[PDB]
């Protein structure tokens, strides 16, 4: 190894070898220079210079016009940022496109840059230059995840590899790390560096992703020219014939003449005096301004100082300091009176010092300076290199030992400092050439010659760091086992580099037939992976290569924590840990063994030991203590005056928040609650430099240090300083002079109260809601948009962790009005209680920011014991024959026998009319069950009326189907029938059915007047299927129709039977005594007797964003389906309809990675294809035809029937199901994956959990049995959640009331029936119910707190006292002080008839009680309770707001994230007719389904009231059926009559659908040929026209009626889904008067008077006389 240039020359101490400039050789005229005619885009950043160079002429095809991957090897300092730049701008072009700038949202891209000062200086420029495109640049920094996530909002981001490296192993920014698309990777040569292996990893992931799922990401890279830059090519993925270019020093703007001298092998001021003599030769003779480098913040000074020094002897000042007035008197005046930083003053000798310790205003001024030319000599460190653009014709780097902390040892310069040193010598258009020296010592020239003659080789060193890298890669998912570890492996730059040179990597030549290294890949990985398994932090089957990350190694990979640390940390920590031992753990990482401790600093280190406070039990002086004092010596803030010590130090403090935070986590895990906030303390010690015994006040960086120090002389207790004002503050603080000051800050000080309640659900488990409300100004300069709290239940003893989790509270919900948050938990409890718990809001950042609660138990009653299971008798398997009648065992005809829970529950309900309740697992025969008694009930000849109520309307729609197919022919006729919701219809339905099925409102509408309806009463049978789901949702309606149906058999002697159906319930006593059943009818079975047994896995996850879990759990669902049911069906289900498509594209793409598309499919394409066509959803027909598909409530009928048919012939083999459908589901699986246990709610800003009903029904459907006759399901949740969900699967099911919380809506129908005239009333009534049975069995869960009959009937009694208070409070109800009595008004009639809430109905009293007008009504209407229960979709903020910027009529103060807002700018968008996405057609849907009732509830308000605005209300319910405005024309009716038809009639002075059909032209006019023709409708078209002008639209004593007509009451509305019937309102009166006549709404010759103290069609537009 000896190339180099031309000359050496030997001296006295040092040999200068001068190689020489290279000539520019620009002989071949091939080079372009592109001249800048680009686009009118992608020219706006090249705006300081109109022409591109050499290198970027080369680079620009392939840069601007395609998308391959690209290497550029440039020299240095040679404009490759600009070939970054044009990569950059053809990303920008992809998305932004056709005349218009679009979203930015669409795109990403990644600028790593190997140190900070180059990032912030790539930040600056190219923010500068892309501001015009309106794109944000930002720095990915903060080590906080709050500000990281916020930075990640923007589309460029420059960082750091390590920084991006953490970011992507956390993997909860995956949602917007799929967005970028680029990747810029600046000085690529840091590969052969130790930090090499983070970009190693980076670009093997990245690679490895776009190559598995075809998802493209283009990646740039920018290094110097160095060999094996080829390898570092293929590494990259870069076609050598397309994108690889390699520029010569030939290719420099301003060629560099290199020089290199070497002191001999004493005397260090060799190089000092070499240095003095260089600045006379450049800065005299050549007259050029120069700068040296050196590495240290004080060396610099030093030097300066003694080139200045020996200037000043001999006489030598002179041809270094300038000797005009100008530049004199400018170095002078500012040096002396504007600059701050001492050992500055060398300005007035032209001489500058620089270094990341000065001001950010005194570099700026040295910059502008030298800059300006009056400066010469400017003394610096590599910052400079790296983070300005400050060149000069000279470059000396004086010295090349710098010392490294993490060696601790004195090791040689980087590559790539060296490089970008000499980037800086030589000015483009100022000099010719420019000049470059190095100083070194004799022996380490070869090292940089090699270095700068492109003789310096970039090896790989990822194997140092191979089993961390190889940890995160299994943390994050991407590697399960051997083979995907290979793949991995092959994608990194140690594959290559070992393909190259095998013996300079010593692979053993063991491998001699080893192709791809695949062999050296398994023996490289398994090797690493046994060591992952020895430390804990991985599991490793060795054999079938199967491996998972542990908790351990997940926080190992978070935050960058070697192996060998985290195995010290295991086996060092423990509970009873203190202070002191938590700092001896610090100590003994690995990431500080190579730190000595040195006589040259042991007086120091003494001295050091006796300031800081924390005893130091390890022996003075040993490595171990030295690094432990250090820490707290930083902590204390204490000056250092040792150099090596002080970047031990540094280097302690800096890996010390890491390394603090995973040692938090760890006591976080393992439960122990007093060392993990003793850990998290000690996080907040060393990120604020502060001892929790000092002022909390130095966690202000614009504190004056004068108010800590008289803080801290006080003796004023921290909590003292809130909830005053800034005279009292100043008074407090002894110092008025700060009152306003301090009192700004501690009112930003992070502050929250807190409340809880405690419901118990069983004698184990408690419900604990906790009530958080910000008490605290915000301030974006040191809060940002979110701030993290971390919510921790501690023992009575505060030794172990009952619960933990982060509450993340942002700055739009923080400074809200109503800014309170809720938090509901679970936490269990031991039978002999502790006296208390306790609860903890500790903030994740700020120290002494902690709100702790007691929650006191000595009031708290536990329920009652649970009650052993029916147990499973081993009976005798009843044949179908017991049936005794062949007409009833036809219906079963598949079994010979039934299960062992019909034949133990066969007796009761077949041979018996005794009440029954049988509790099972879902998926056991209950459906029989109810059978049984059916058949009992139409054996007998009376043949009574029987009732099935199913909770949902899609349950009694499958009971239906099934039931009007199988028990049609029967005994004597069928005619079951189901309700359909009005009164009028369904009851003739009742008097016609013998078998009616309805939910719990249906039933409940006309179960009110059953003293009027003898058909109610007669009812014999009534069956109650999913019982439970009456602590469900809607689910108190239930309890209420079930307990009225035992008050119906109460009053009236006739017999009635009840059959309650549930799944295995912990409390079946009360379910059983509340329908009154013997205690041998009450069936409650164990839930482990379901007869295919279910095998129920759960995998929890630690992923704080959502879209992240969601993006988390794709893949180990496809491992579930393809290892747990691989032949067989698959069920998943997710939180969100819109996330069934999000997530079969993410199943897809796991099926791409793992090289085979079509897993899930099992029929040839072409034979789906018939039926692939059918589908409506776009991204439906491509799961199906790539065989997945996937089933929600936004489904077409259609689509479901084609999904339907697919799954069960098993073309498809998964299905992925919204958790919305989970009971509409008529589908069975031999898996059921329940991917997520939250869904957000738009009310309340956060997720809310999965009901355990939920979870049990999604379960169910998992009946198909393996060979080993069961089935499976996988729970995959967050961890906090686990033994929740856990607890209530393998153990029954609780069930409490939830009446007591909607009584209001209750009393409602109960009073407006004269049923409750009284409060006493109330209290009999309630008496009836599950709750009154359940008030005794778990008080405490309802508030009640003494068990006794005296404080039952007080709560009852406040109760309802506070429940009439409510409804009397509001206009609804009539009560007084005088007696108990409650009368209904008005209001509650059309509240009970049309099904509205009580809130709902009091705001609508309120804000109509003035007689407002149409504008004003559809404000009203929109703002309804009822259209809050529709689901909010995150970030579809800006389309609500783009359509209703395009909407007439508009509110005064908009909540874009409101439900109210959503309905008021949908229901104008439907009169519009605007098109609309899917879920947003599918919420104006469900929208327009309940307007019109809420219409004609206001109508009737209105006509209550007896305002004259009533008839106002009557058009709108016409503008909702008919999609119109009232202003717009009658003509829009007619289908196909686009408003530009609409106003091609308008021409023909055509004004009414009247005035439309009397001028068609049969015999009447001429005008046919003409107005036809100006139509532009095809004869079909016209047709439909026809249909409709045609077929469908229409033509006190007493007071006179006279009604003719021209029917079908069936409505022509194609853009109403339902359908109507042509009502009409009569109503006459004055206008000026404003008062209305009682109005009669009428039905369809028919004459009706009126009493007095126009004819309003609902449906059309041709609608009244005057
Ligand atoms: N076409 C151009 N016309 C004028 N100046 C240019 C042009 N291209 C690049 N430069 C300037 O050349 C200088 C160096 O280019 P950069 O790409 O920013 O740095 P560099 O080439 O990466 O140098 P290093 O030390 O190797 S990082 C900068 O000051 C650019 O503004
Ligand atoms: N003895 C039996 N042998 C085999 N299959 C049966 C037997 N009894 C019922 N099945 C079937 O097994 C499935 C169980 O569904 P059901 O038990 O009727 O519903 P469920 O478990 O009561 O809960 P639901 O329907 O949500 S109220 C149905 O497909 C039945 O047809
Ligand atoms: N741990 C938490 N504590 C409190 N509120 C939370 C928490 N997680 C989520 N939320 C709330 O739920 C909303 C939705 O959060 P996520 O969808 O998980 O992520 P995100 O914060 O919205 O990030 P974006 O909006 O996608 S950039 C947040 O805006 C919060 O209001
Ligand atoms: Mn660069
Ligand atoms: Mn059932
Ligand atoms: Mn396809």
């Amino acid at each position: 190894r000896m190339p180099e240039g031309t000359t050496k020359r030997v001296f006295k101490g040092y040999e200068e070898i001068h190689v020489p400039p290279p000539k520019k050789r620009s002989d071949p005229t091939d080079q372009n220079i592109p001249v800048t005619e680009l686009p009118e885009w992608a020219r706006i950043p090249f705006n300081t210079t109109k022409t591109l160079n050499k290198i970027q002429s080369k680079c620009f095809p392939t840069a601007f016009l395609d998308d391959g991957n690209m290497l550029v090897c440039a020299p240095t300092g040679s404009g490759k940022t600009n070939v970054a730049m044009l990569t950059m701008l053809r990303e920008i072009g992809k998305n932004r496109n056709e005349k218009g700038e679009i979203d930015l949202d669409a795109f990403k891209i990644v600028y790593i840059a190997p140190l900070k000062a180059l990032v912030q200086e790539q930040v600056g420029n190219f923010g500068k230059r892309l501001e015009p495109y309106g794109i944000k640049v930002s720095e990915l920094t903060g080590d906080r995840q709050l500000t990281k996530q916020q930075i990640s909002e923007t589309q460029v981001i420059v960082t750091t590899p390590e920084k991006w490296d953490v970011i992507t192993r956390k993997a909860t920014d995956i949602s917007y790390t799929n967005l970028v698309r680029l990747i810029i990777i600046d000085e690529i040569h840091l590969l052969h560096d130790d930090r090499g292996p983070v970009l190693e990893s980076i670009v093997s992931r990245t690679i490895r992703r776009t190559e598995q799922t075809g998802e493209p990401v283009r990646i740039i890279g920018l290094s110097a020219t160095l060999p094996n830059y080829r390898d570092v090519a293929s590494f990259l993925r870069v076609d050598f014939e397309k994108g690889l270019f390699y520029f010569d020093g030939s290719y420099r703007p301003c060629p560099l003449r290199q020089e290199f001298i070497g002191v001999t092998d004493k005397q260090l001021k060799t190089m000092n005096d070499i240095t003095y003599q260089k600045v006379l030769e450049h800065v005299g003779q050549n007259r050029n301004q120069m700068l040296i480098f050196v590495h240290s913040r004080k060396e610099t000074a030093k030097t300066a100082k003694y080139i200045r020094d020996k200037a000043l002897e001999m006489d030598t000042i002179n041809q270094i300091l300038k000797h005009d007035a100008g530049t004199r008197e400018v170095l002078q005046e500012a040096a002396s009176s504007v600059n701050n930083t001492d050992l500055k003053d060398l300005l007035p000798y032209g001489f500058g010092i620089h270094h990341a310790g000065m001001s950010r205003a005194d570099r700026t001024d040295v910059e502008d300076l030298f800059a300006s030319g009056h400066i010469q000599v400017l003394v610096c460190t590599a910052t400079l290199a790296w983070g300005v653009n400050l060149p000069a014709h000279t470059v000396i780097i004086k010295g090349t030992q710098v010392y490294s902390p993490e060696k601790g040892s004195w090791v040689e310069l980087s590559p790539q400092d060296v490089l970008q040193m000499l980037g800086r010598a030589g000015r483009p258009q100022y000099d010719t050439y420019g000049e470059g020296i190095i100083i070194t010592t004799q022996g380490e020239i070869p090292y940089y010659l090699s270095l700068l003659n492109q003789q310096l080789p970039i090896e790989s060193q990822l194997v140092s760091k191979l089993v961390d890298s190889l940890n995160a890669e299994i943390v994050l998912g991407n590697v399960r086992n051997r083979d995907e570890g290979v793949e991995w492996l092959g994608y990194t730059y140690l594959f290559v580099r070992m393909l190259r040179s095998p013996g300079l990597y010593s692979v053993g030549a063991e491998y001699e037939d080893d192709v791809a290294l695949e062999q050296k890949r398994v023996d490289l990985i398994h090797s690493a992976a046994m060591v992952l398994k020895k430390s804990n932090l991985i599991k490793y089957d060795e054999k079938t290569g199967k491996m998972q990350a542990t908790e351990l190694g997940r926080i190992a990979s978070h935050y960058y924590i070697s192996h060998e640390s985290m195995d010290t940390y295991n086996k060092l920590i423990h509970p009873a840990m203190n202070d002191v031992e938590l700092f001896r753990v610090f100590a003994q990482s690995g990431e500080f063994k190579y730190i000595p401790v040195r006589q040259e600093e042991k007086l120091e280190l003494a001295k050091l030991l006796a300031r800081v406070p924390i005893p130091v039990k390890e022996s003075i002086e040993e490595p171990t203590a030295k690094i432990n004092v250090l820490l707290q010596a930083y902590i204390s803030r204490l000056k250092l005056e040792g150099l090596a010590l002080m970047a031990d130090m540094v280097y302690v403090t800096q890996s010390a928040g890491r390394i603090l935070r995973a040692i938090f986590e760890i006591c976080l895990k393992k439960g122990w609650a007093s060392v993990a906030k003793l850990a998290l303390n000690m996080c907040k010690m060393a990120e604020k430099r502060m001892w929790p015994t000092m002022s909390p006040l130095r966690q202000y960086p614009t504190c004056p240090a004068e108010i800590i120090k008289k803080a801290e002389r006080m003796d004023v207790p921290w909590s003292s300083y809130f909830d005053l004002d800034p005279p009292r503050m100043g008074e407090l603080l002894g110092m008025p002079k700060a009152g306003k000051t301090v009192c700004a800050l501690v009112s930003k000080f992070p502050r929250v109260e807190i409340q809880g309640n405690v419901q118990p659900m069983t004698r184990s488990m408690l419900r604990i809601e906790l009530t958080i409300t910000p008490n605290f100004q915000w301030d974006v300069e040191l809060h940002g948009v979110t701030e993290s709290f971390w919510i921790l239940v501690e023992d009575c003893d505060g030794e172990e962790i009952l619960f933990h989790d982060v509450f993340i509270l942002r700055k739009d919900l923080a400074e809200a009005e109503e800014n309170e948050h809720t938090v509901e938990f679970t936490v269990p409890i031991s039978e002999p209680m502790p006296p208390n718990y306790f609860i903890s809001v500790i903030s994740d950042r700020w120290m002494h920011s902690e709100t702790r609660m007691p929650v006191s138990f000595q009031k708290l009653i536990l329920p009652e014991r649970f009650p052993p299971h029916t147990e499973l008798l081993d009976l005798q398997p009843l044949p179908v024959s017991a049936l005794k009648a062949k007409d009833y065992a036809a219906l079963y005809p598949n079994w010979q026998q039934f299960n062992k829970i019909q034949t133990q529950t066969f007796n009761s309900l077949y041979n018996t009319d005794n009440n029954v309740l049988v509790a099972a697992p879902t998926g056991s025969g209950k459906t029989v069950c109810a059978e049984f008694a059916l058949l009992r009930h139409w054996a007998k000849k009376d043949a009574g009326r029987a009732v099935y109520i199913a909770p949902f309307q899609e349950l009694v729609d499958l009971r239906f189907q099934d039931w009007q197919k199988r028990l049609s022919h029967l005994r004597g006729g069928k005619e079951i029938v189901k309700l359909t919701g009005e009164t009028t219809t369904d009851l003739k339905l009742l008097e016609q059915g013998d078998l009616i099925l309805a939910t719990p409102l249906q039933w409940d509408v006309l179960s009110r007047q059953w003293k009027r309806r003898k058909n109610v009463q007669t009812v014999e049978l009534f069956i109650a299927d999913d019982l439970h789901m009456l602590g469900g949702q809607m689910g108190y309606i239930y309890e209420i129709v079930v307990s009225r149906m035992h008050f119906i058999r109460t009053q009236t002697e006739l017999p009635m039977r009840i059959v309650g159906l549930s799944v295995s319930l912990a409390n079946a006593r009360d379910i059983g005594e509340w329908i009154d059943a013997k205690k041998h009818d009450i069936y409650n079975f164990s839930p482990h007797v379901r007869p295919v047994p279910l095998e129920l896995h759960i995998q929890s996850y630690t992923i704080p964003h959502f879209p992240s879990l969601m993006l988390a759990m794709a893949k180990p669902t496809y491992l579930a389906i393809t290892q747990l049911s691989p032949d067989q069906p698959a069920i998943v289900f997710v939180p969100s309809r819109k996330q069934t498509r999000a997530t079969a594209r993410d199943l897809l793409t796991a099926c791409l990675a793992d090289d085979d598309e079509d897993r899930f499919l099992h029929v040839e394409v072409d034979q789906i294809r018939k039926l692939l066509d059918h589908v409506q959803e776009e991204a439906l027909a491509e799961a199906l035809s790539h065989g997945v598909g996937y089933y929600h409530e936004a489904l077409s009928q259609s689509d479901k029937r084609i999904v339907k048919h697919l799954y069960n012939n098993g073309a498809i083999q998964v299905l992925i199901a919204s958790r919305d459908v989970c009971w509409e589901l008529d589908f069975t699986a031999h898996l059921v994956v329940v991917m997520g246990t939250q869904f957000f709610e738009g009310k309340e800003h956060r997720y809310i959990d999965y009901p355990l009903s939920e979870v049990l029904q999604m379960f169910g459907k998992a009946l198909q049995p393996s060979k080993d006759g069961r089935s499976r399901g996988v729970l995959m949740l967050p961890a906090v959640k686990r033994e929740y969900y856990k607890k209530f699967l393998n153990e029954a099911l609780p069930v409490e009331s939830h009446l007591h919380n909607f009584l209001p809506d209750a009393f409602v129908t109960e009073i407006s029936t004269k049923m409750i005239e009284s409060g006493e009333d109330a209290i009999n009534w309630a008496t009836f119910t599950y709750f009154y049975r359940r008030l005794l069995a778990n008080p405490s869960y309802y508030g009640l707190q003494d068990p006794t009959h005296d404080g039952l009937s007080q709560y009852l009694s406040d109760l309802v006292e506070t429940t009439l208070k409510q409804l009397s409070d509001a206009r609804i109800i009539e009560m007084d002080e005088d007696e108990g009595t409650v009368a209904p008004l008005n209001a509650a009639m059309i509240a009970a008839y049309y099904n509205i809430s009580y809130m709902t109905m009091e705001m609508f009293l309120l804000s109509l009680s003035h007689k407002s007008k149409l504008r004003t009504i559809l404000e009203i209407v929109t703002a309804a309770t009822e259209f809050e229960s529709i689901q909010t979709r995150r970030h579809e903020e800006g389309i609500l707001k783009r359509i209703y910027d395009h909407v007439p009529v508009k509110m005064n103060n908009p909540v874009w994230d409101s439900a109210h807002f959503k309905a008021f700018v949908l229901v104008q968008a439907h009169f519009s007719r605007m098109n609309l996405p899917i879920d947003l057609a599918k919420d104006q849907e469900v929208i327009l389904q309940k307007i019109l009732s809420l219409l004609s509830a206001i109508v009737d308000i209105l006509s209550s009231e007896g305002h004259l605005n009533a008839l106002n209300a009557m058009e709108m319910s016409q503008m909702v059926v008919q999609a119109m405005w009232d202003r717009d024309s009658p003509l829009k009716q007619i289908p196909n009559f686009t408003p530009e038809v609409v106003k091609v009639a308008n021409k023909y002075g055509i004004n009414d659908i009247f005035d439309f059909m009397e001028q068609m032209n049969p015999e009447e006019n001429p005008n046919y040929a003409s107005l036809v023709k100006d139509l532009g409708l095809t004869q079909a078209q016209l047709a439909q026209a026809a249909n409709f002008t045609n077929n469908k639209y229409p033509d006190p004593a007493y007071l006179k009626i006279h009604i003719e007509r021209e029917f079908d009451p069936t409505v022509h509305a194609p853009f109403y889904p339902g359908k109507k019937s042509e009502n009409w309102w009569l109503v006459v009166g004055e206008e000026s008067t404003k008062t209305l006549l009682a109005i009669k709404r009428v039905t369809v010759e028919l004459n009706v008077k009126l009493e007095f103290v126009f004819l309003m069609s609902d449906s059309y537009v041709g609608v009244d006389q005057d």
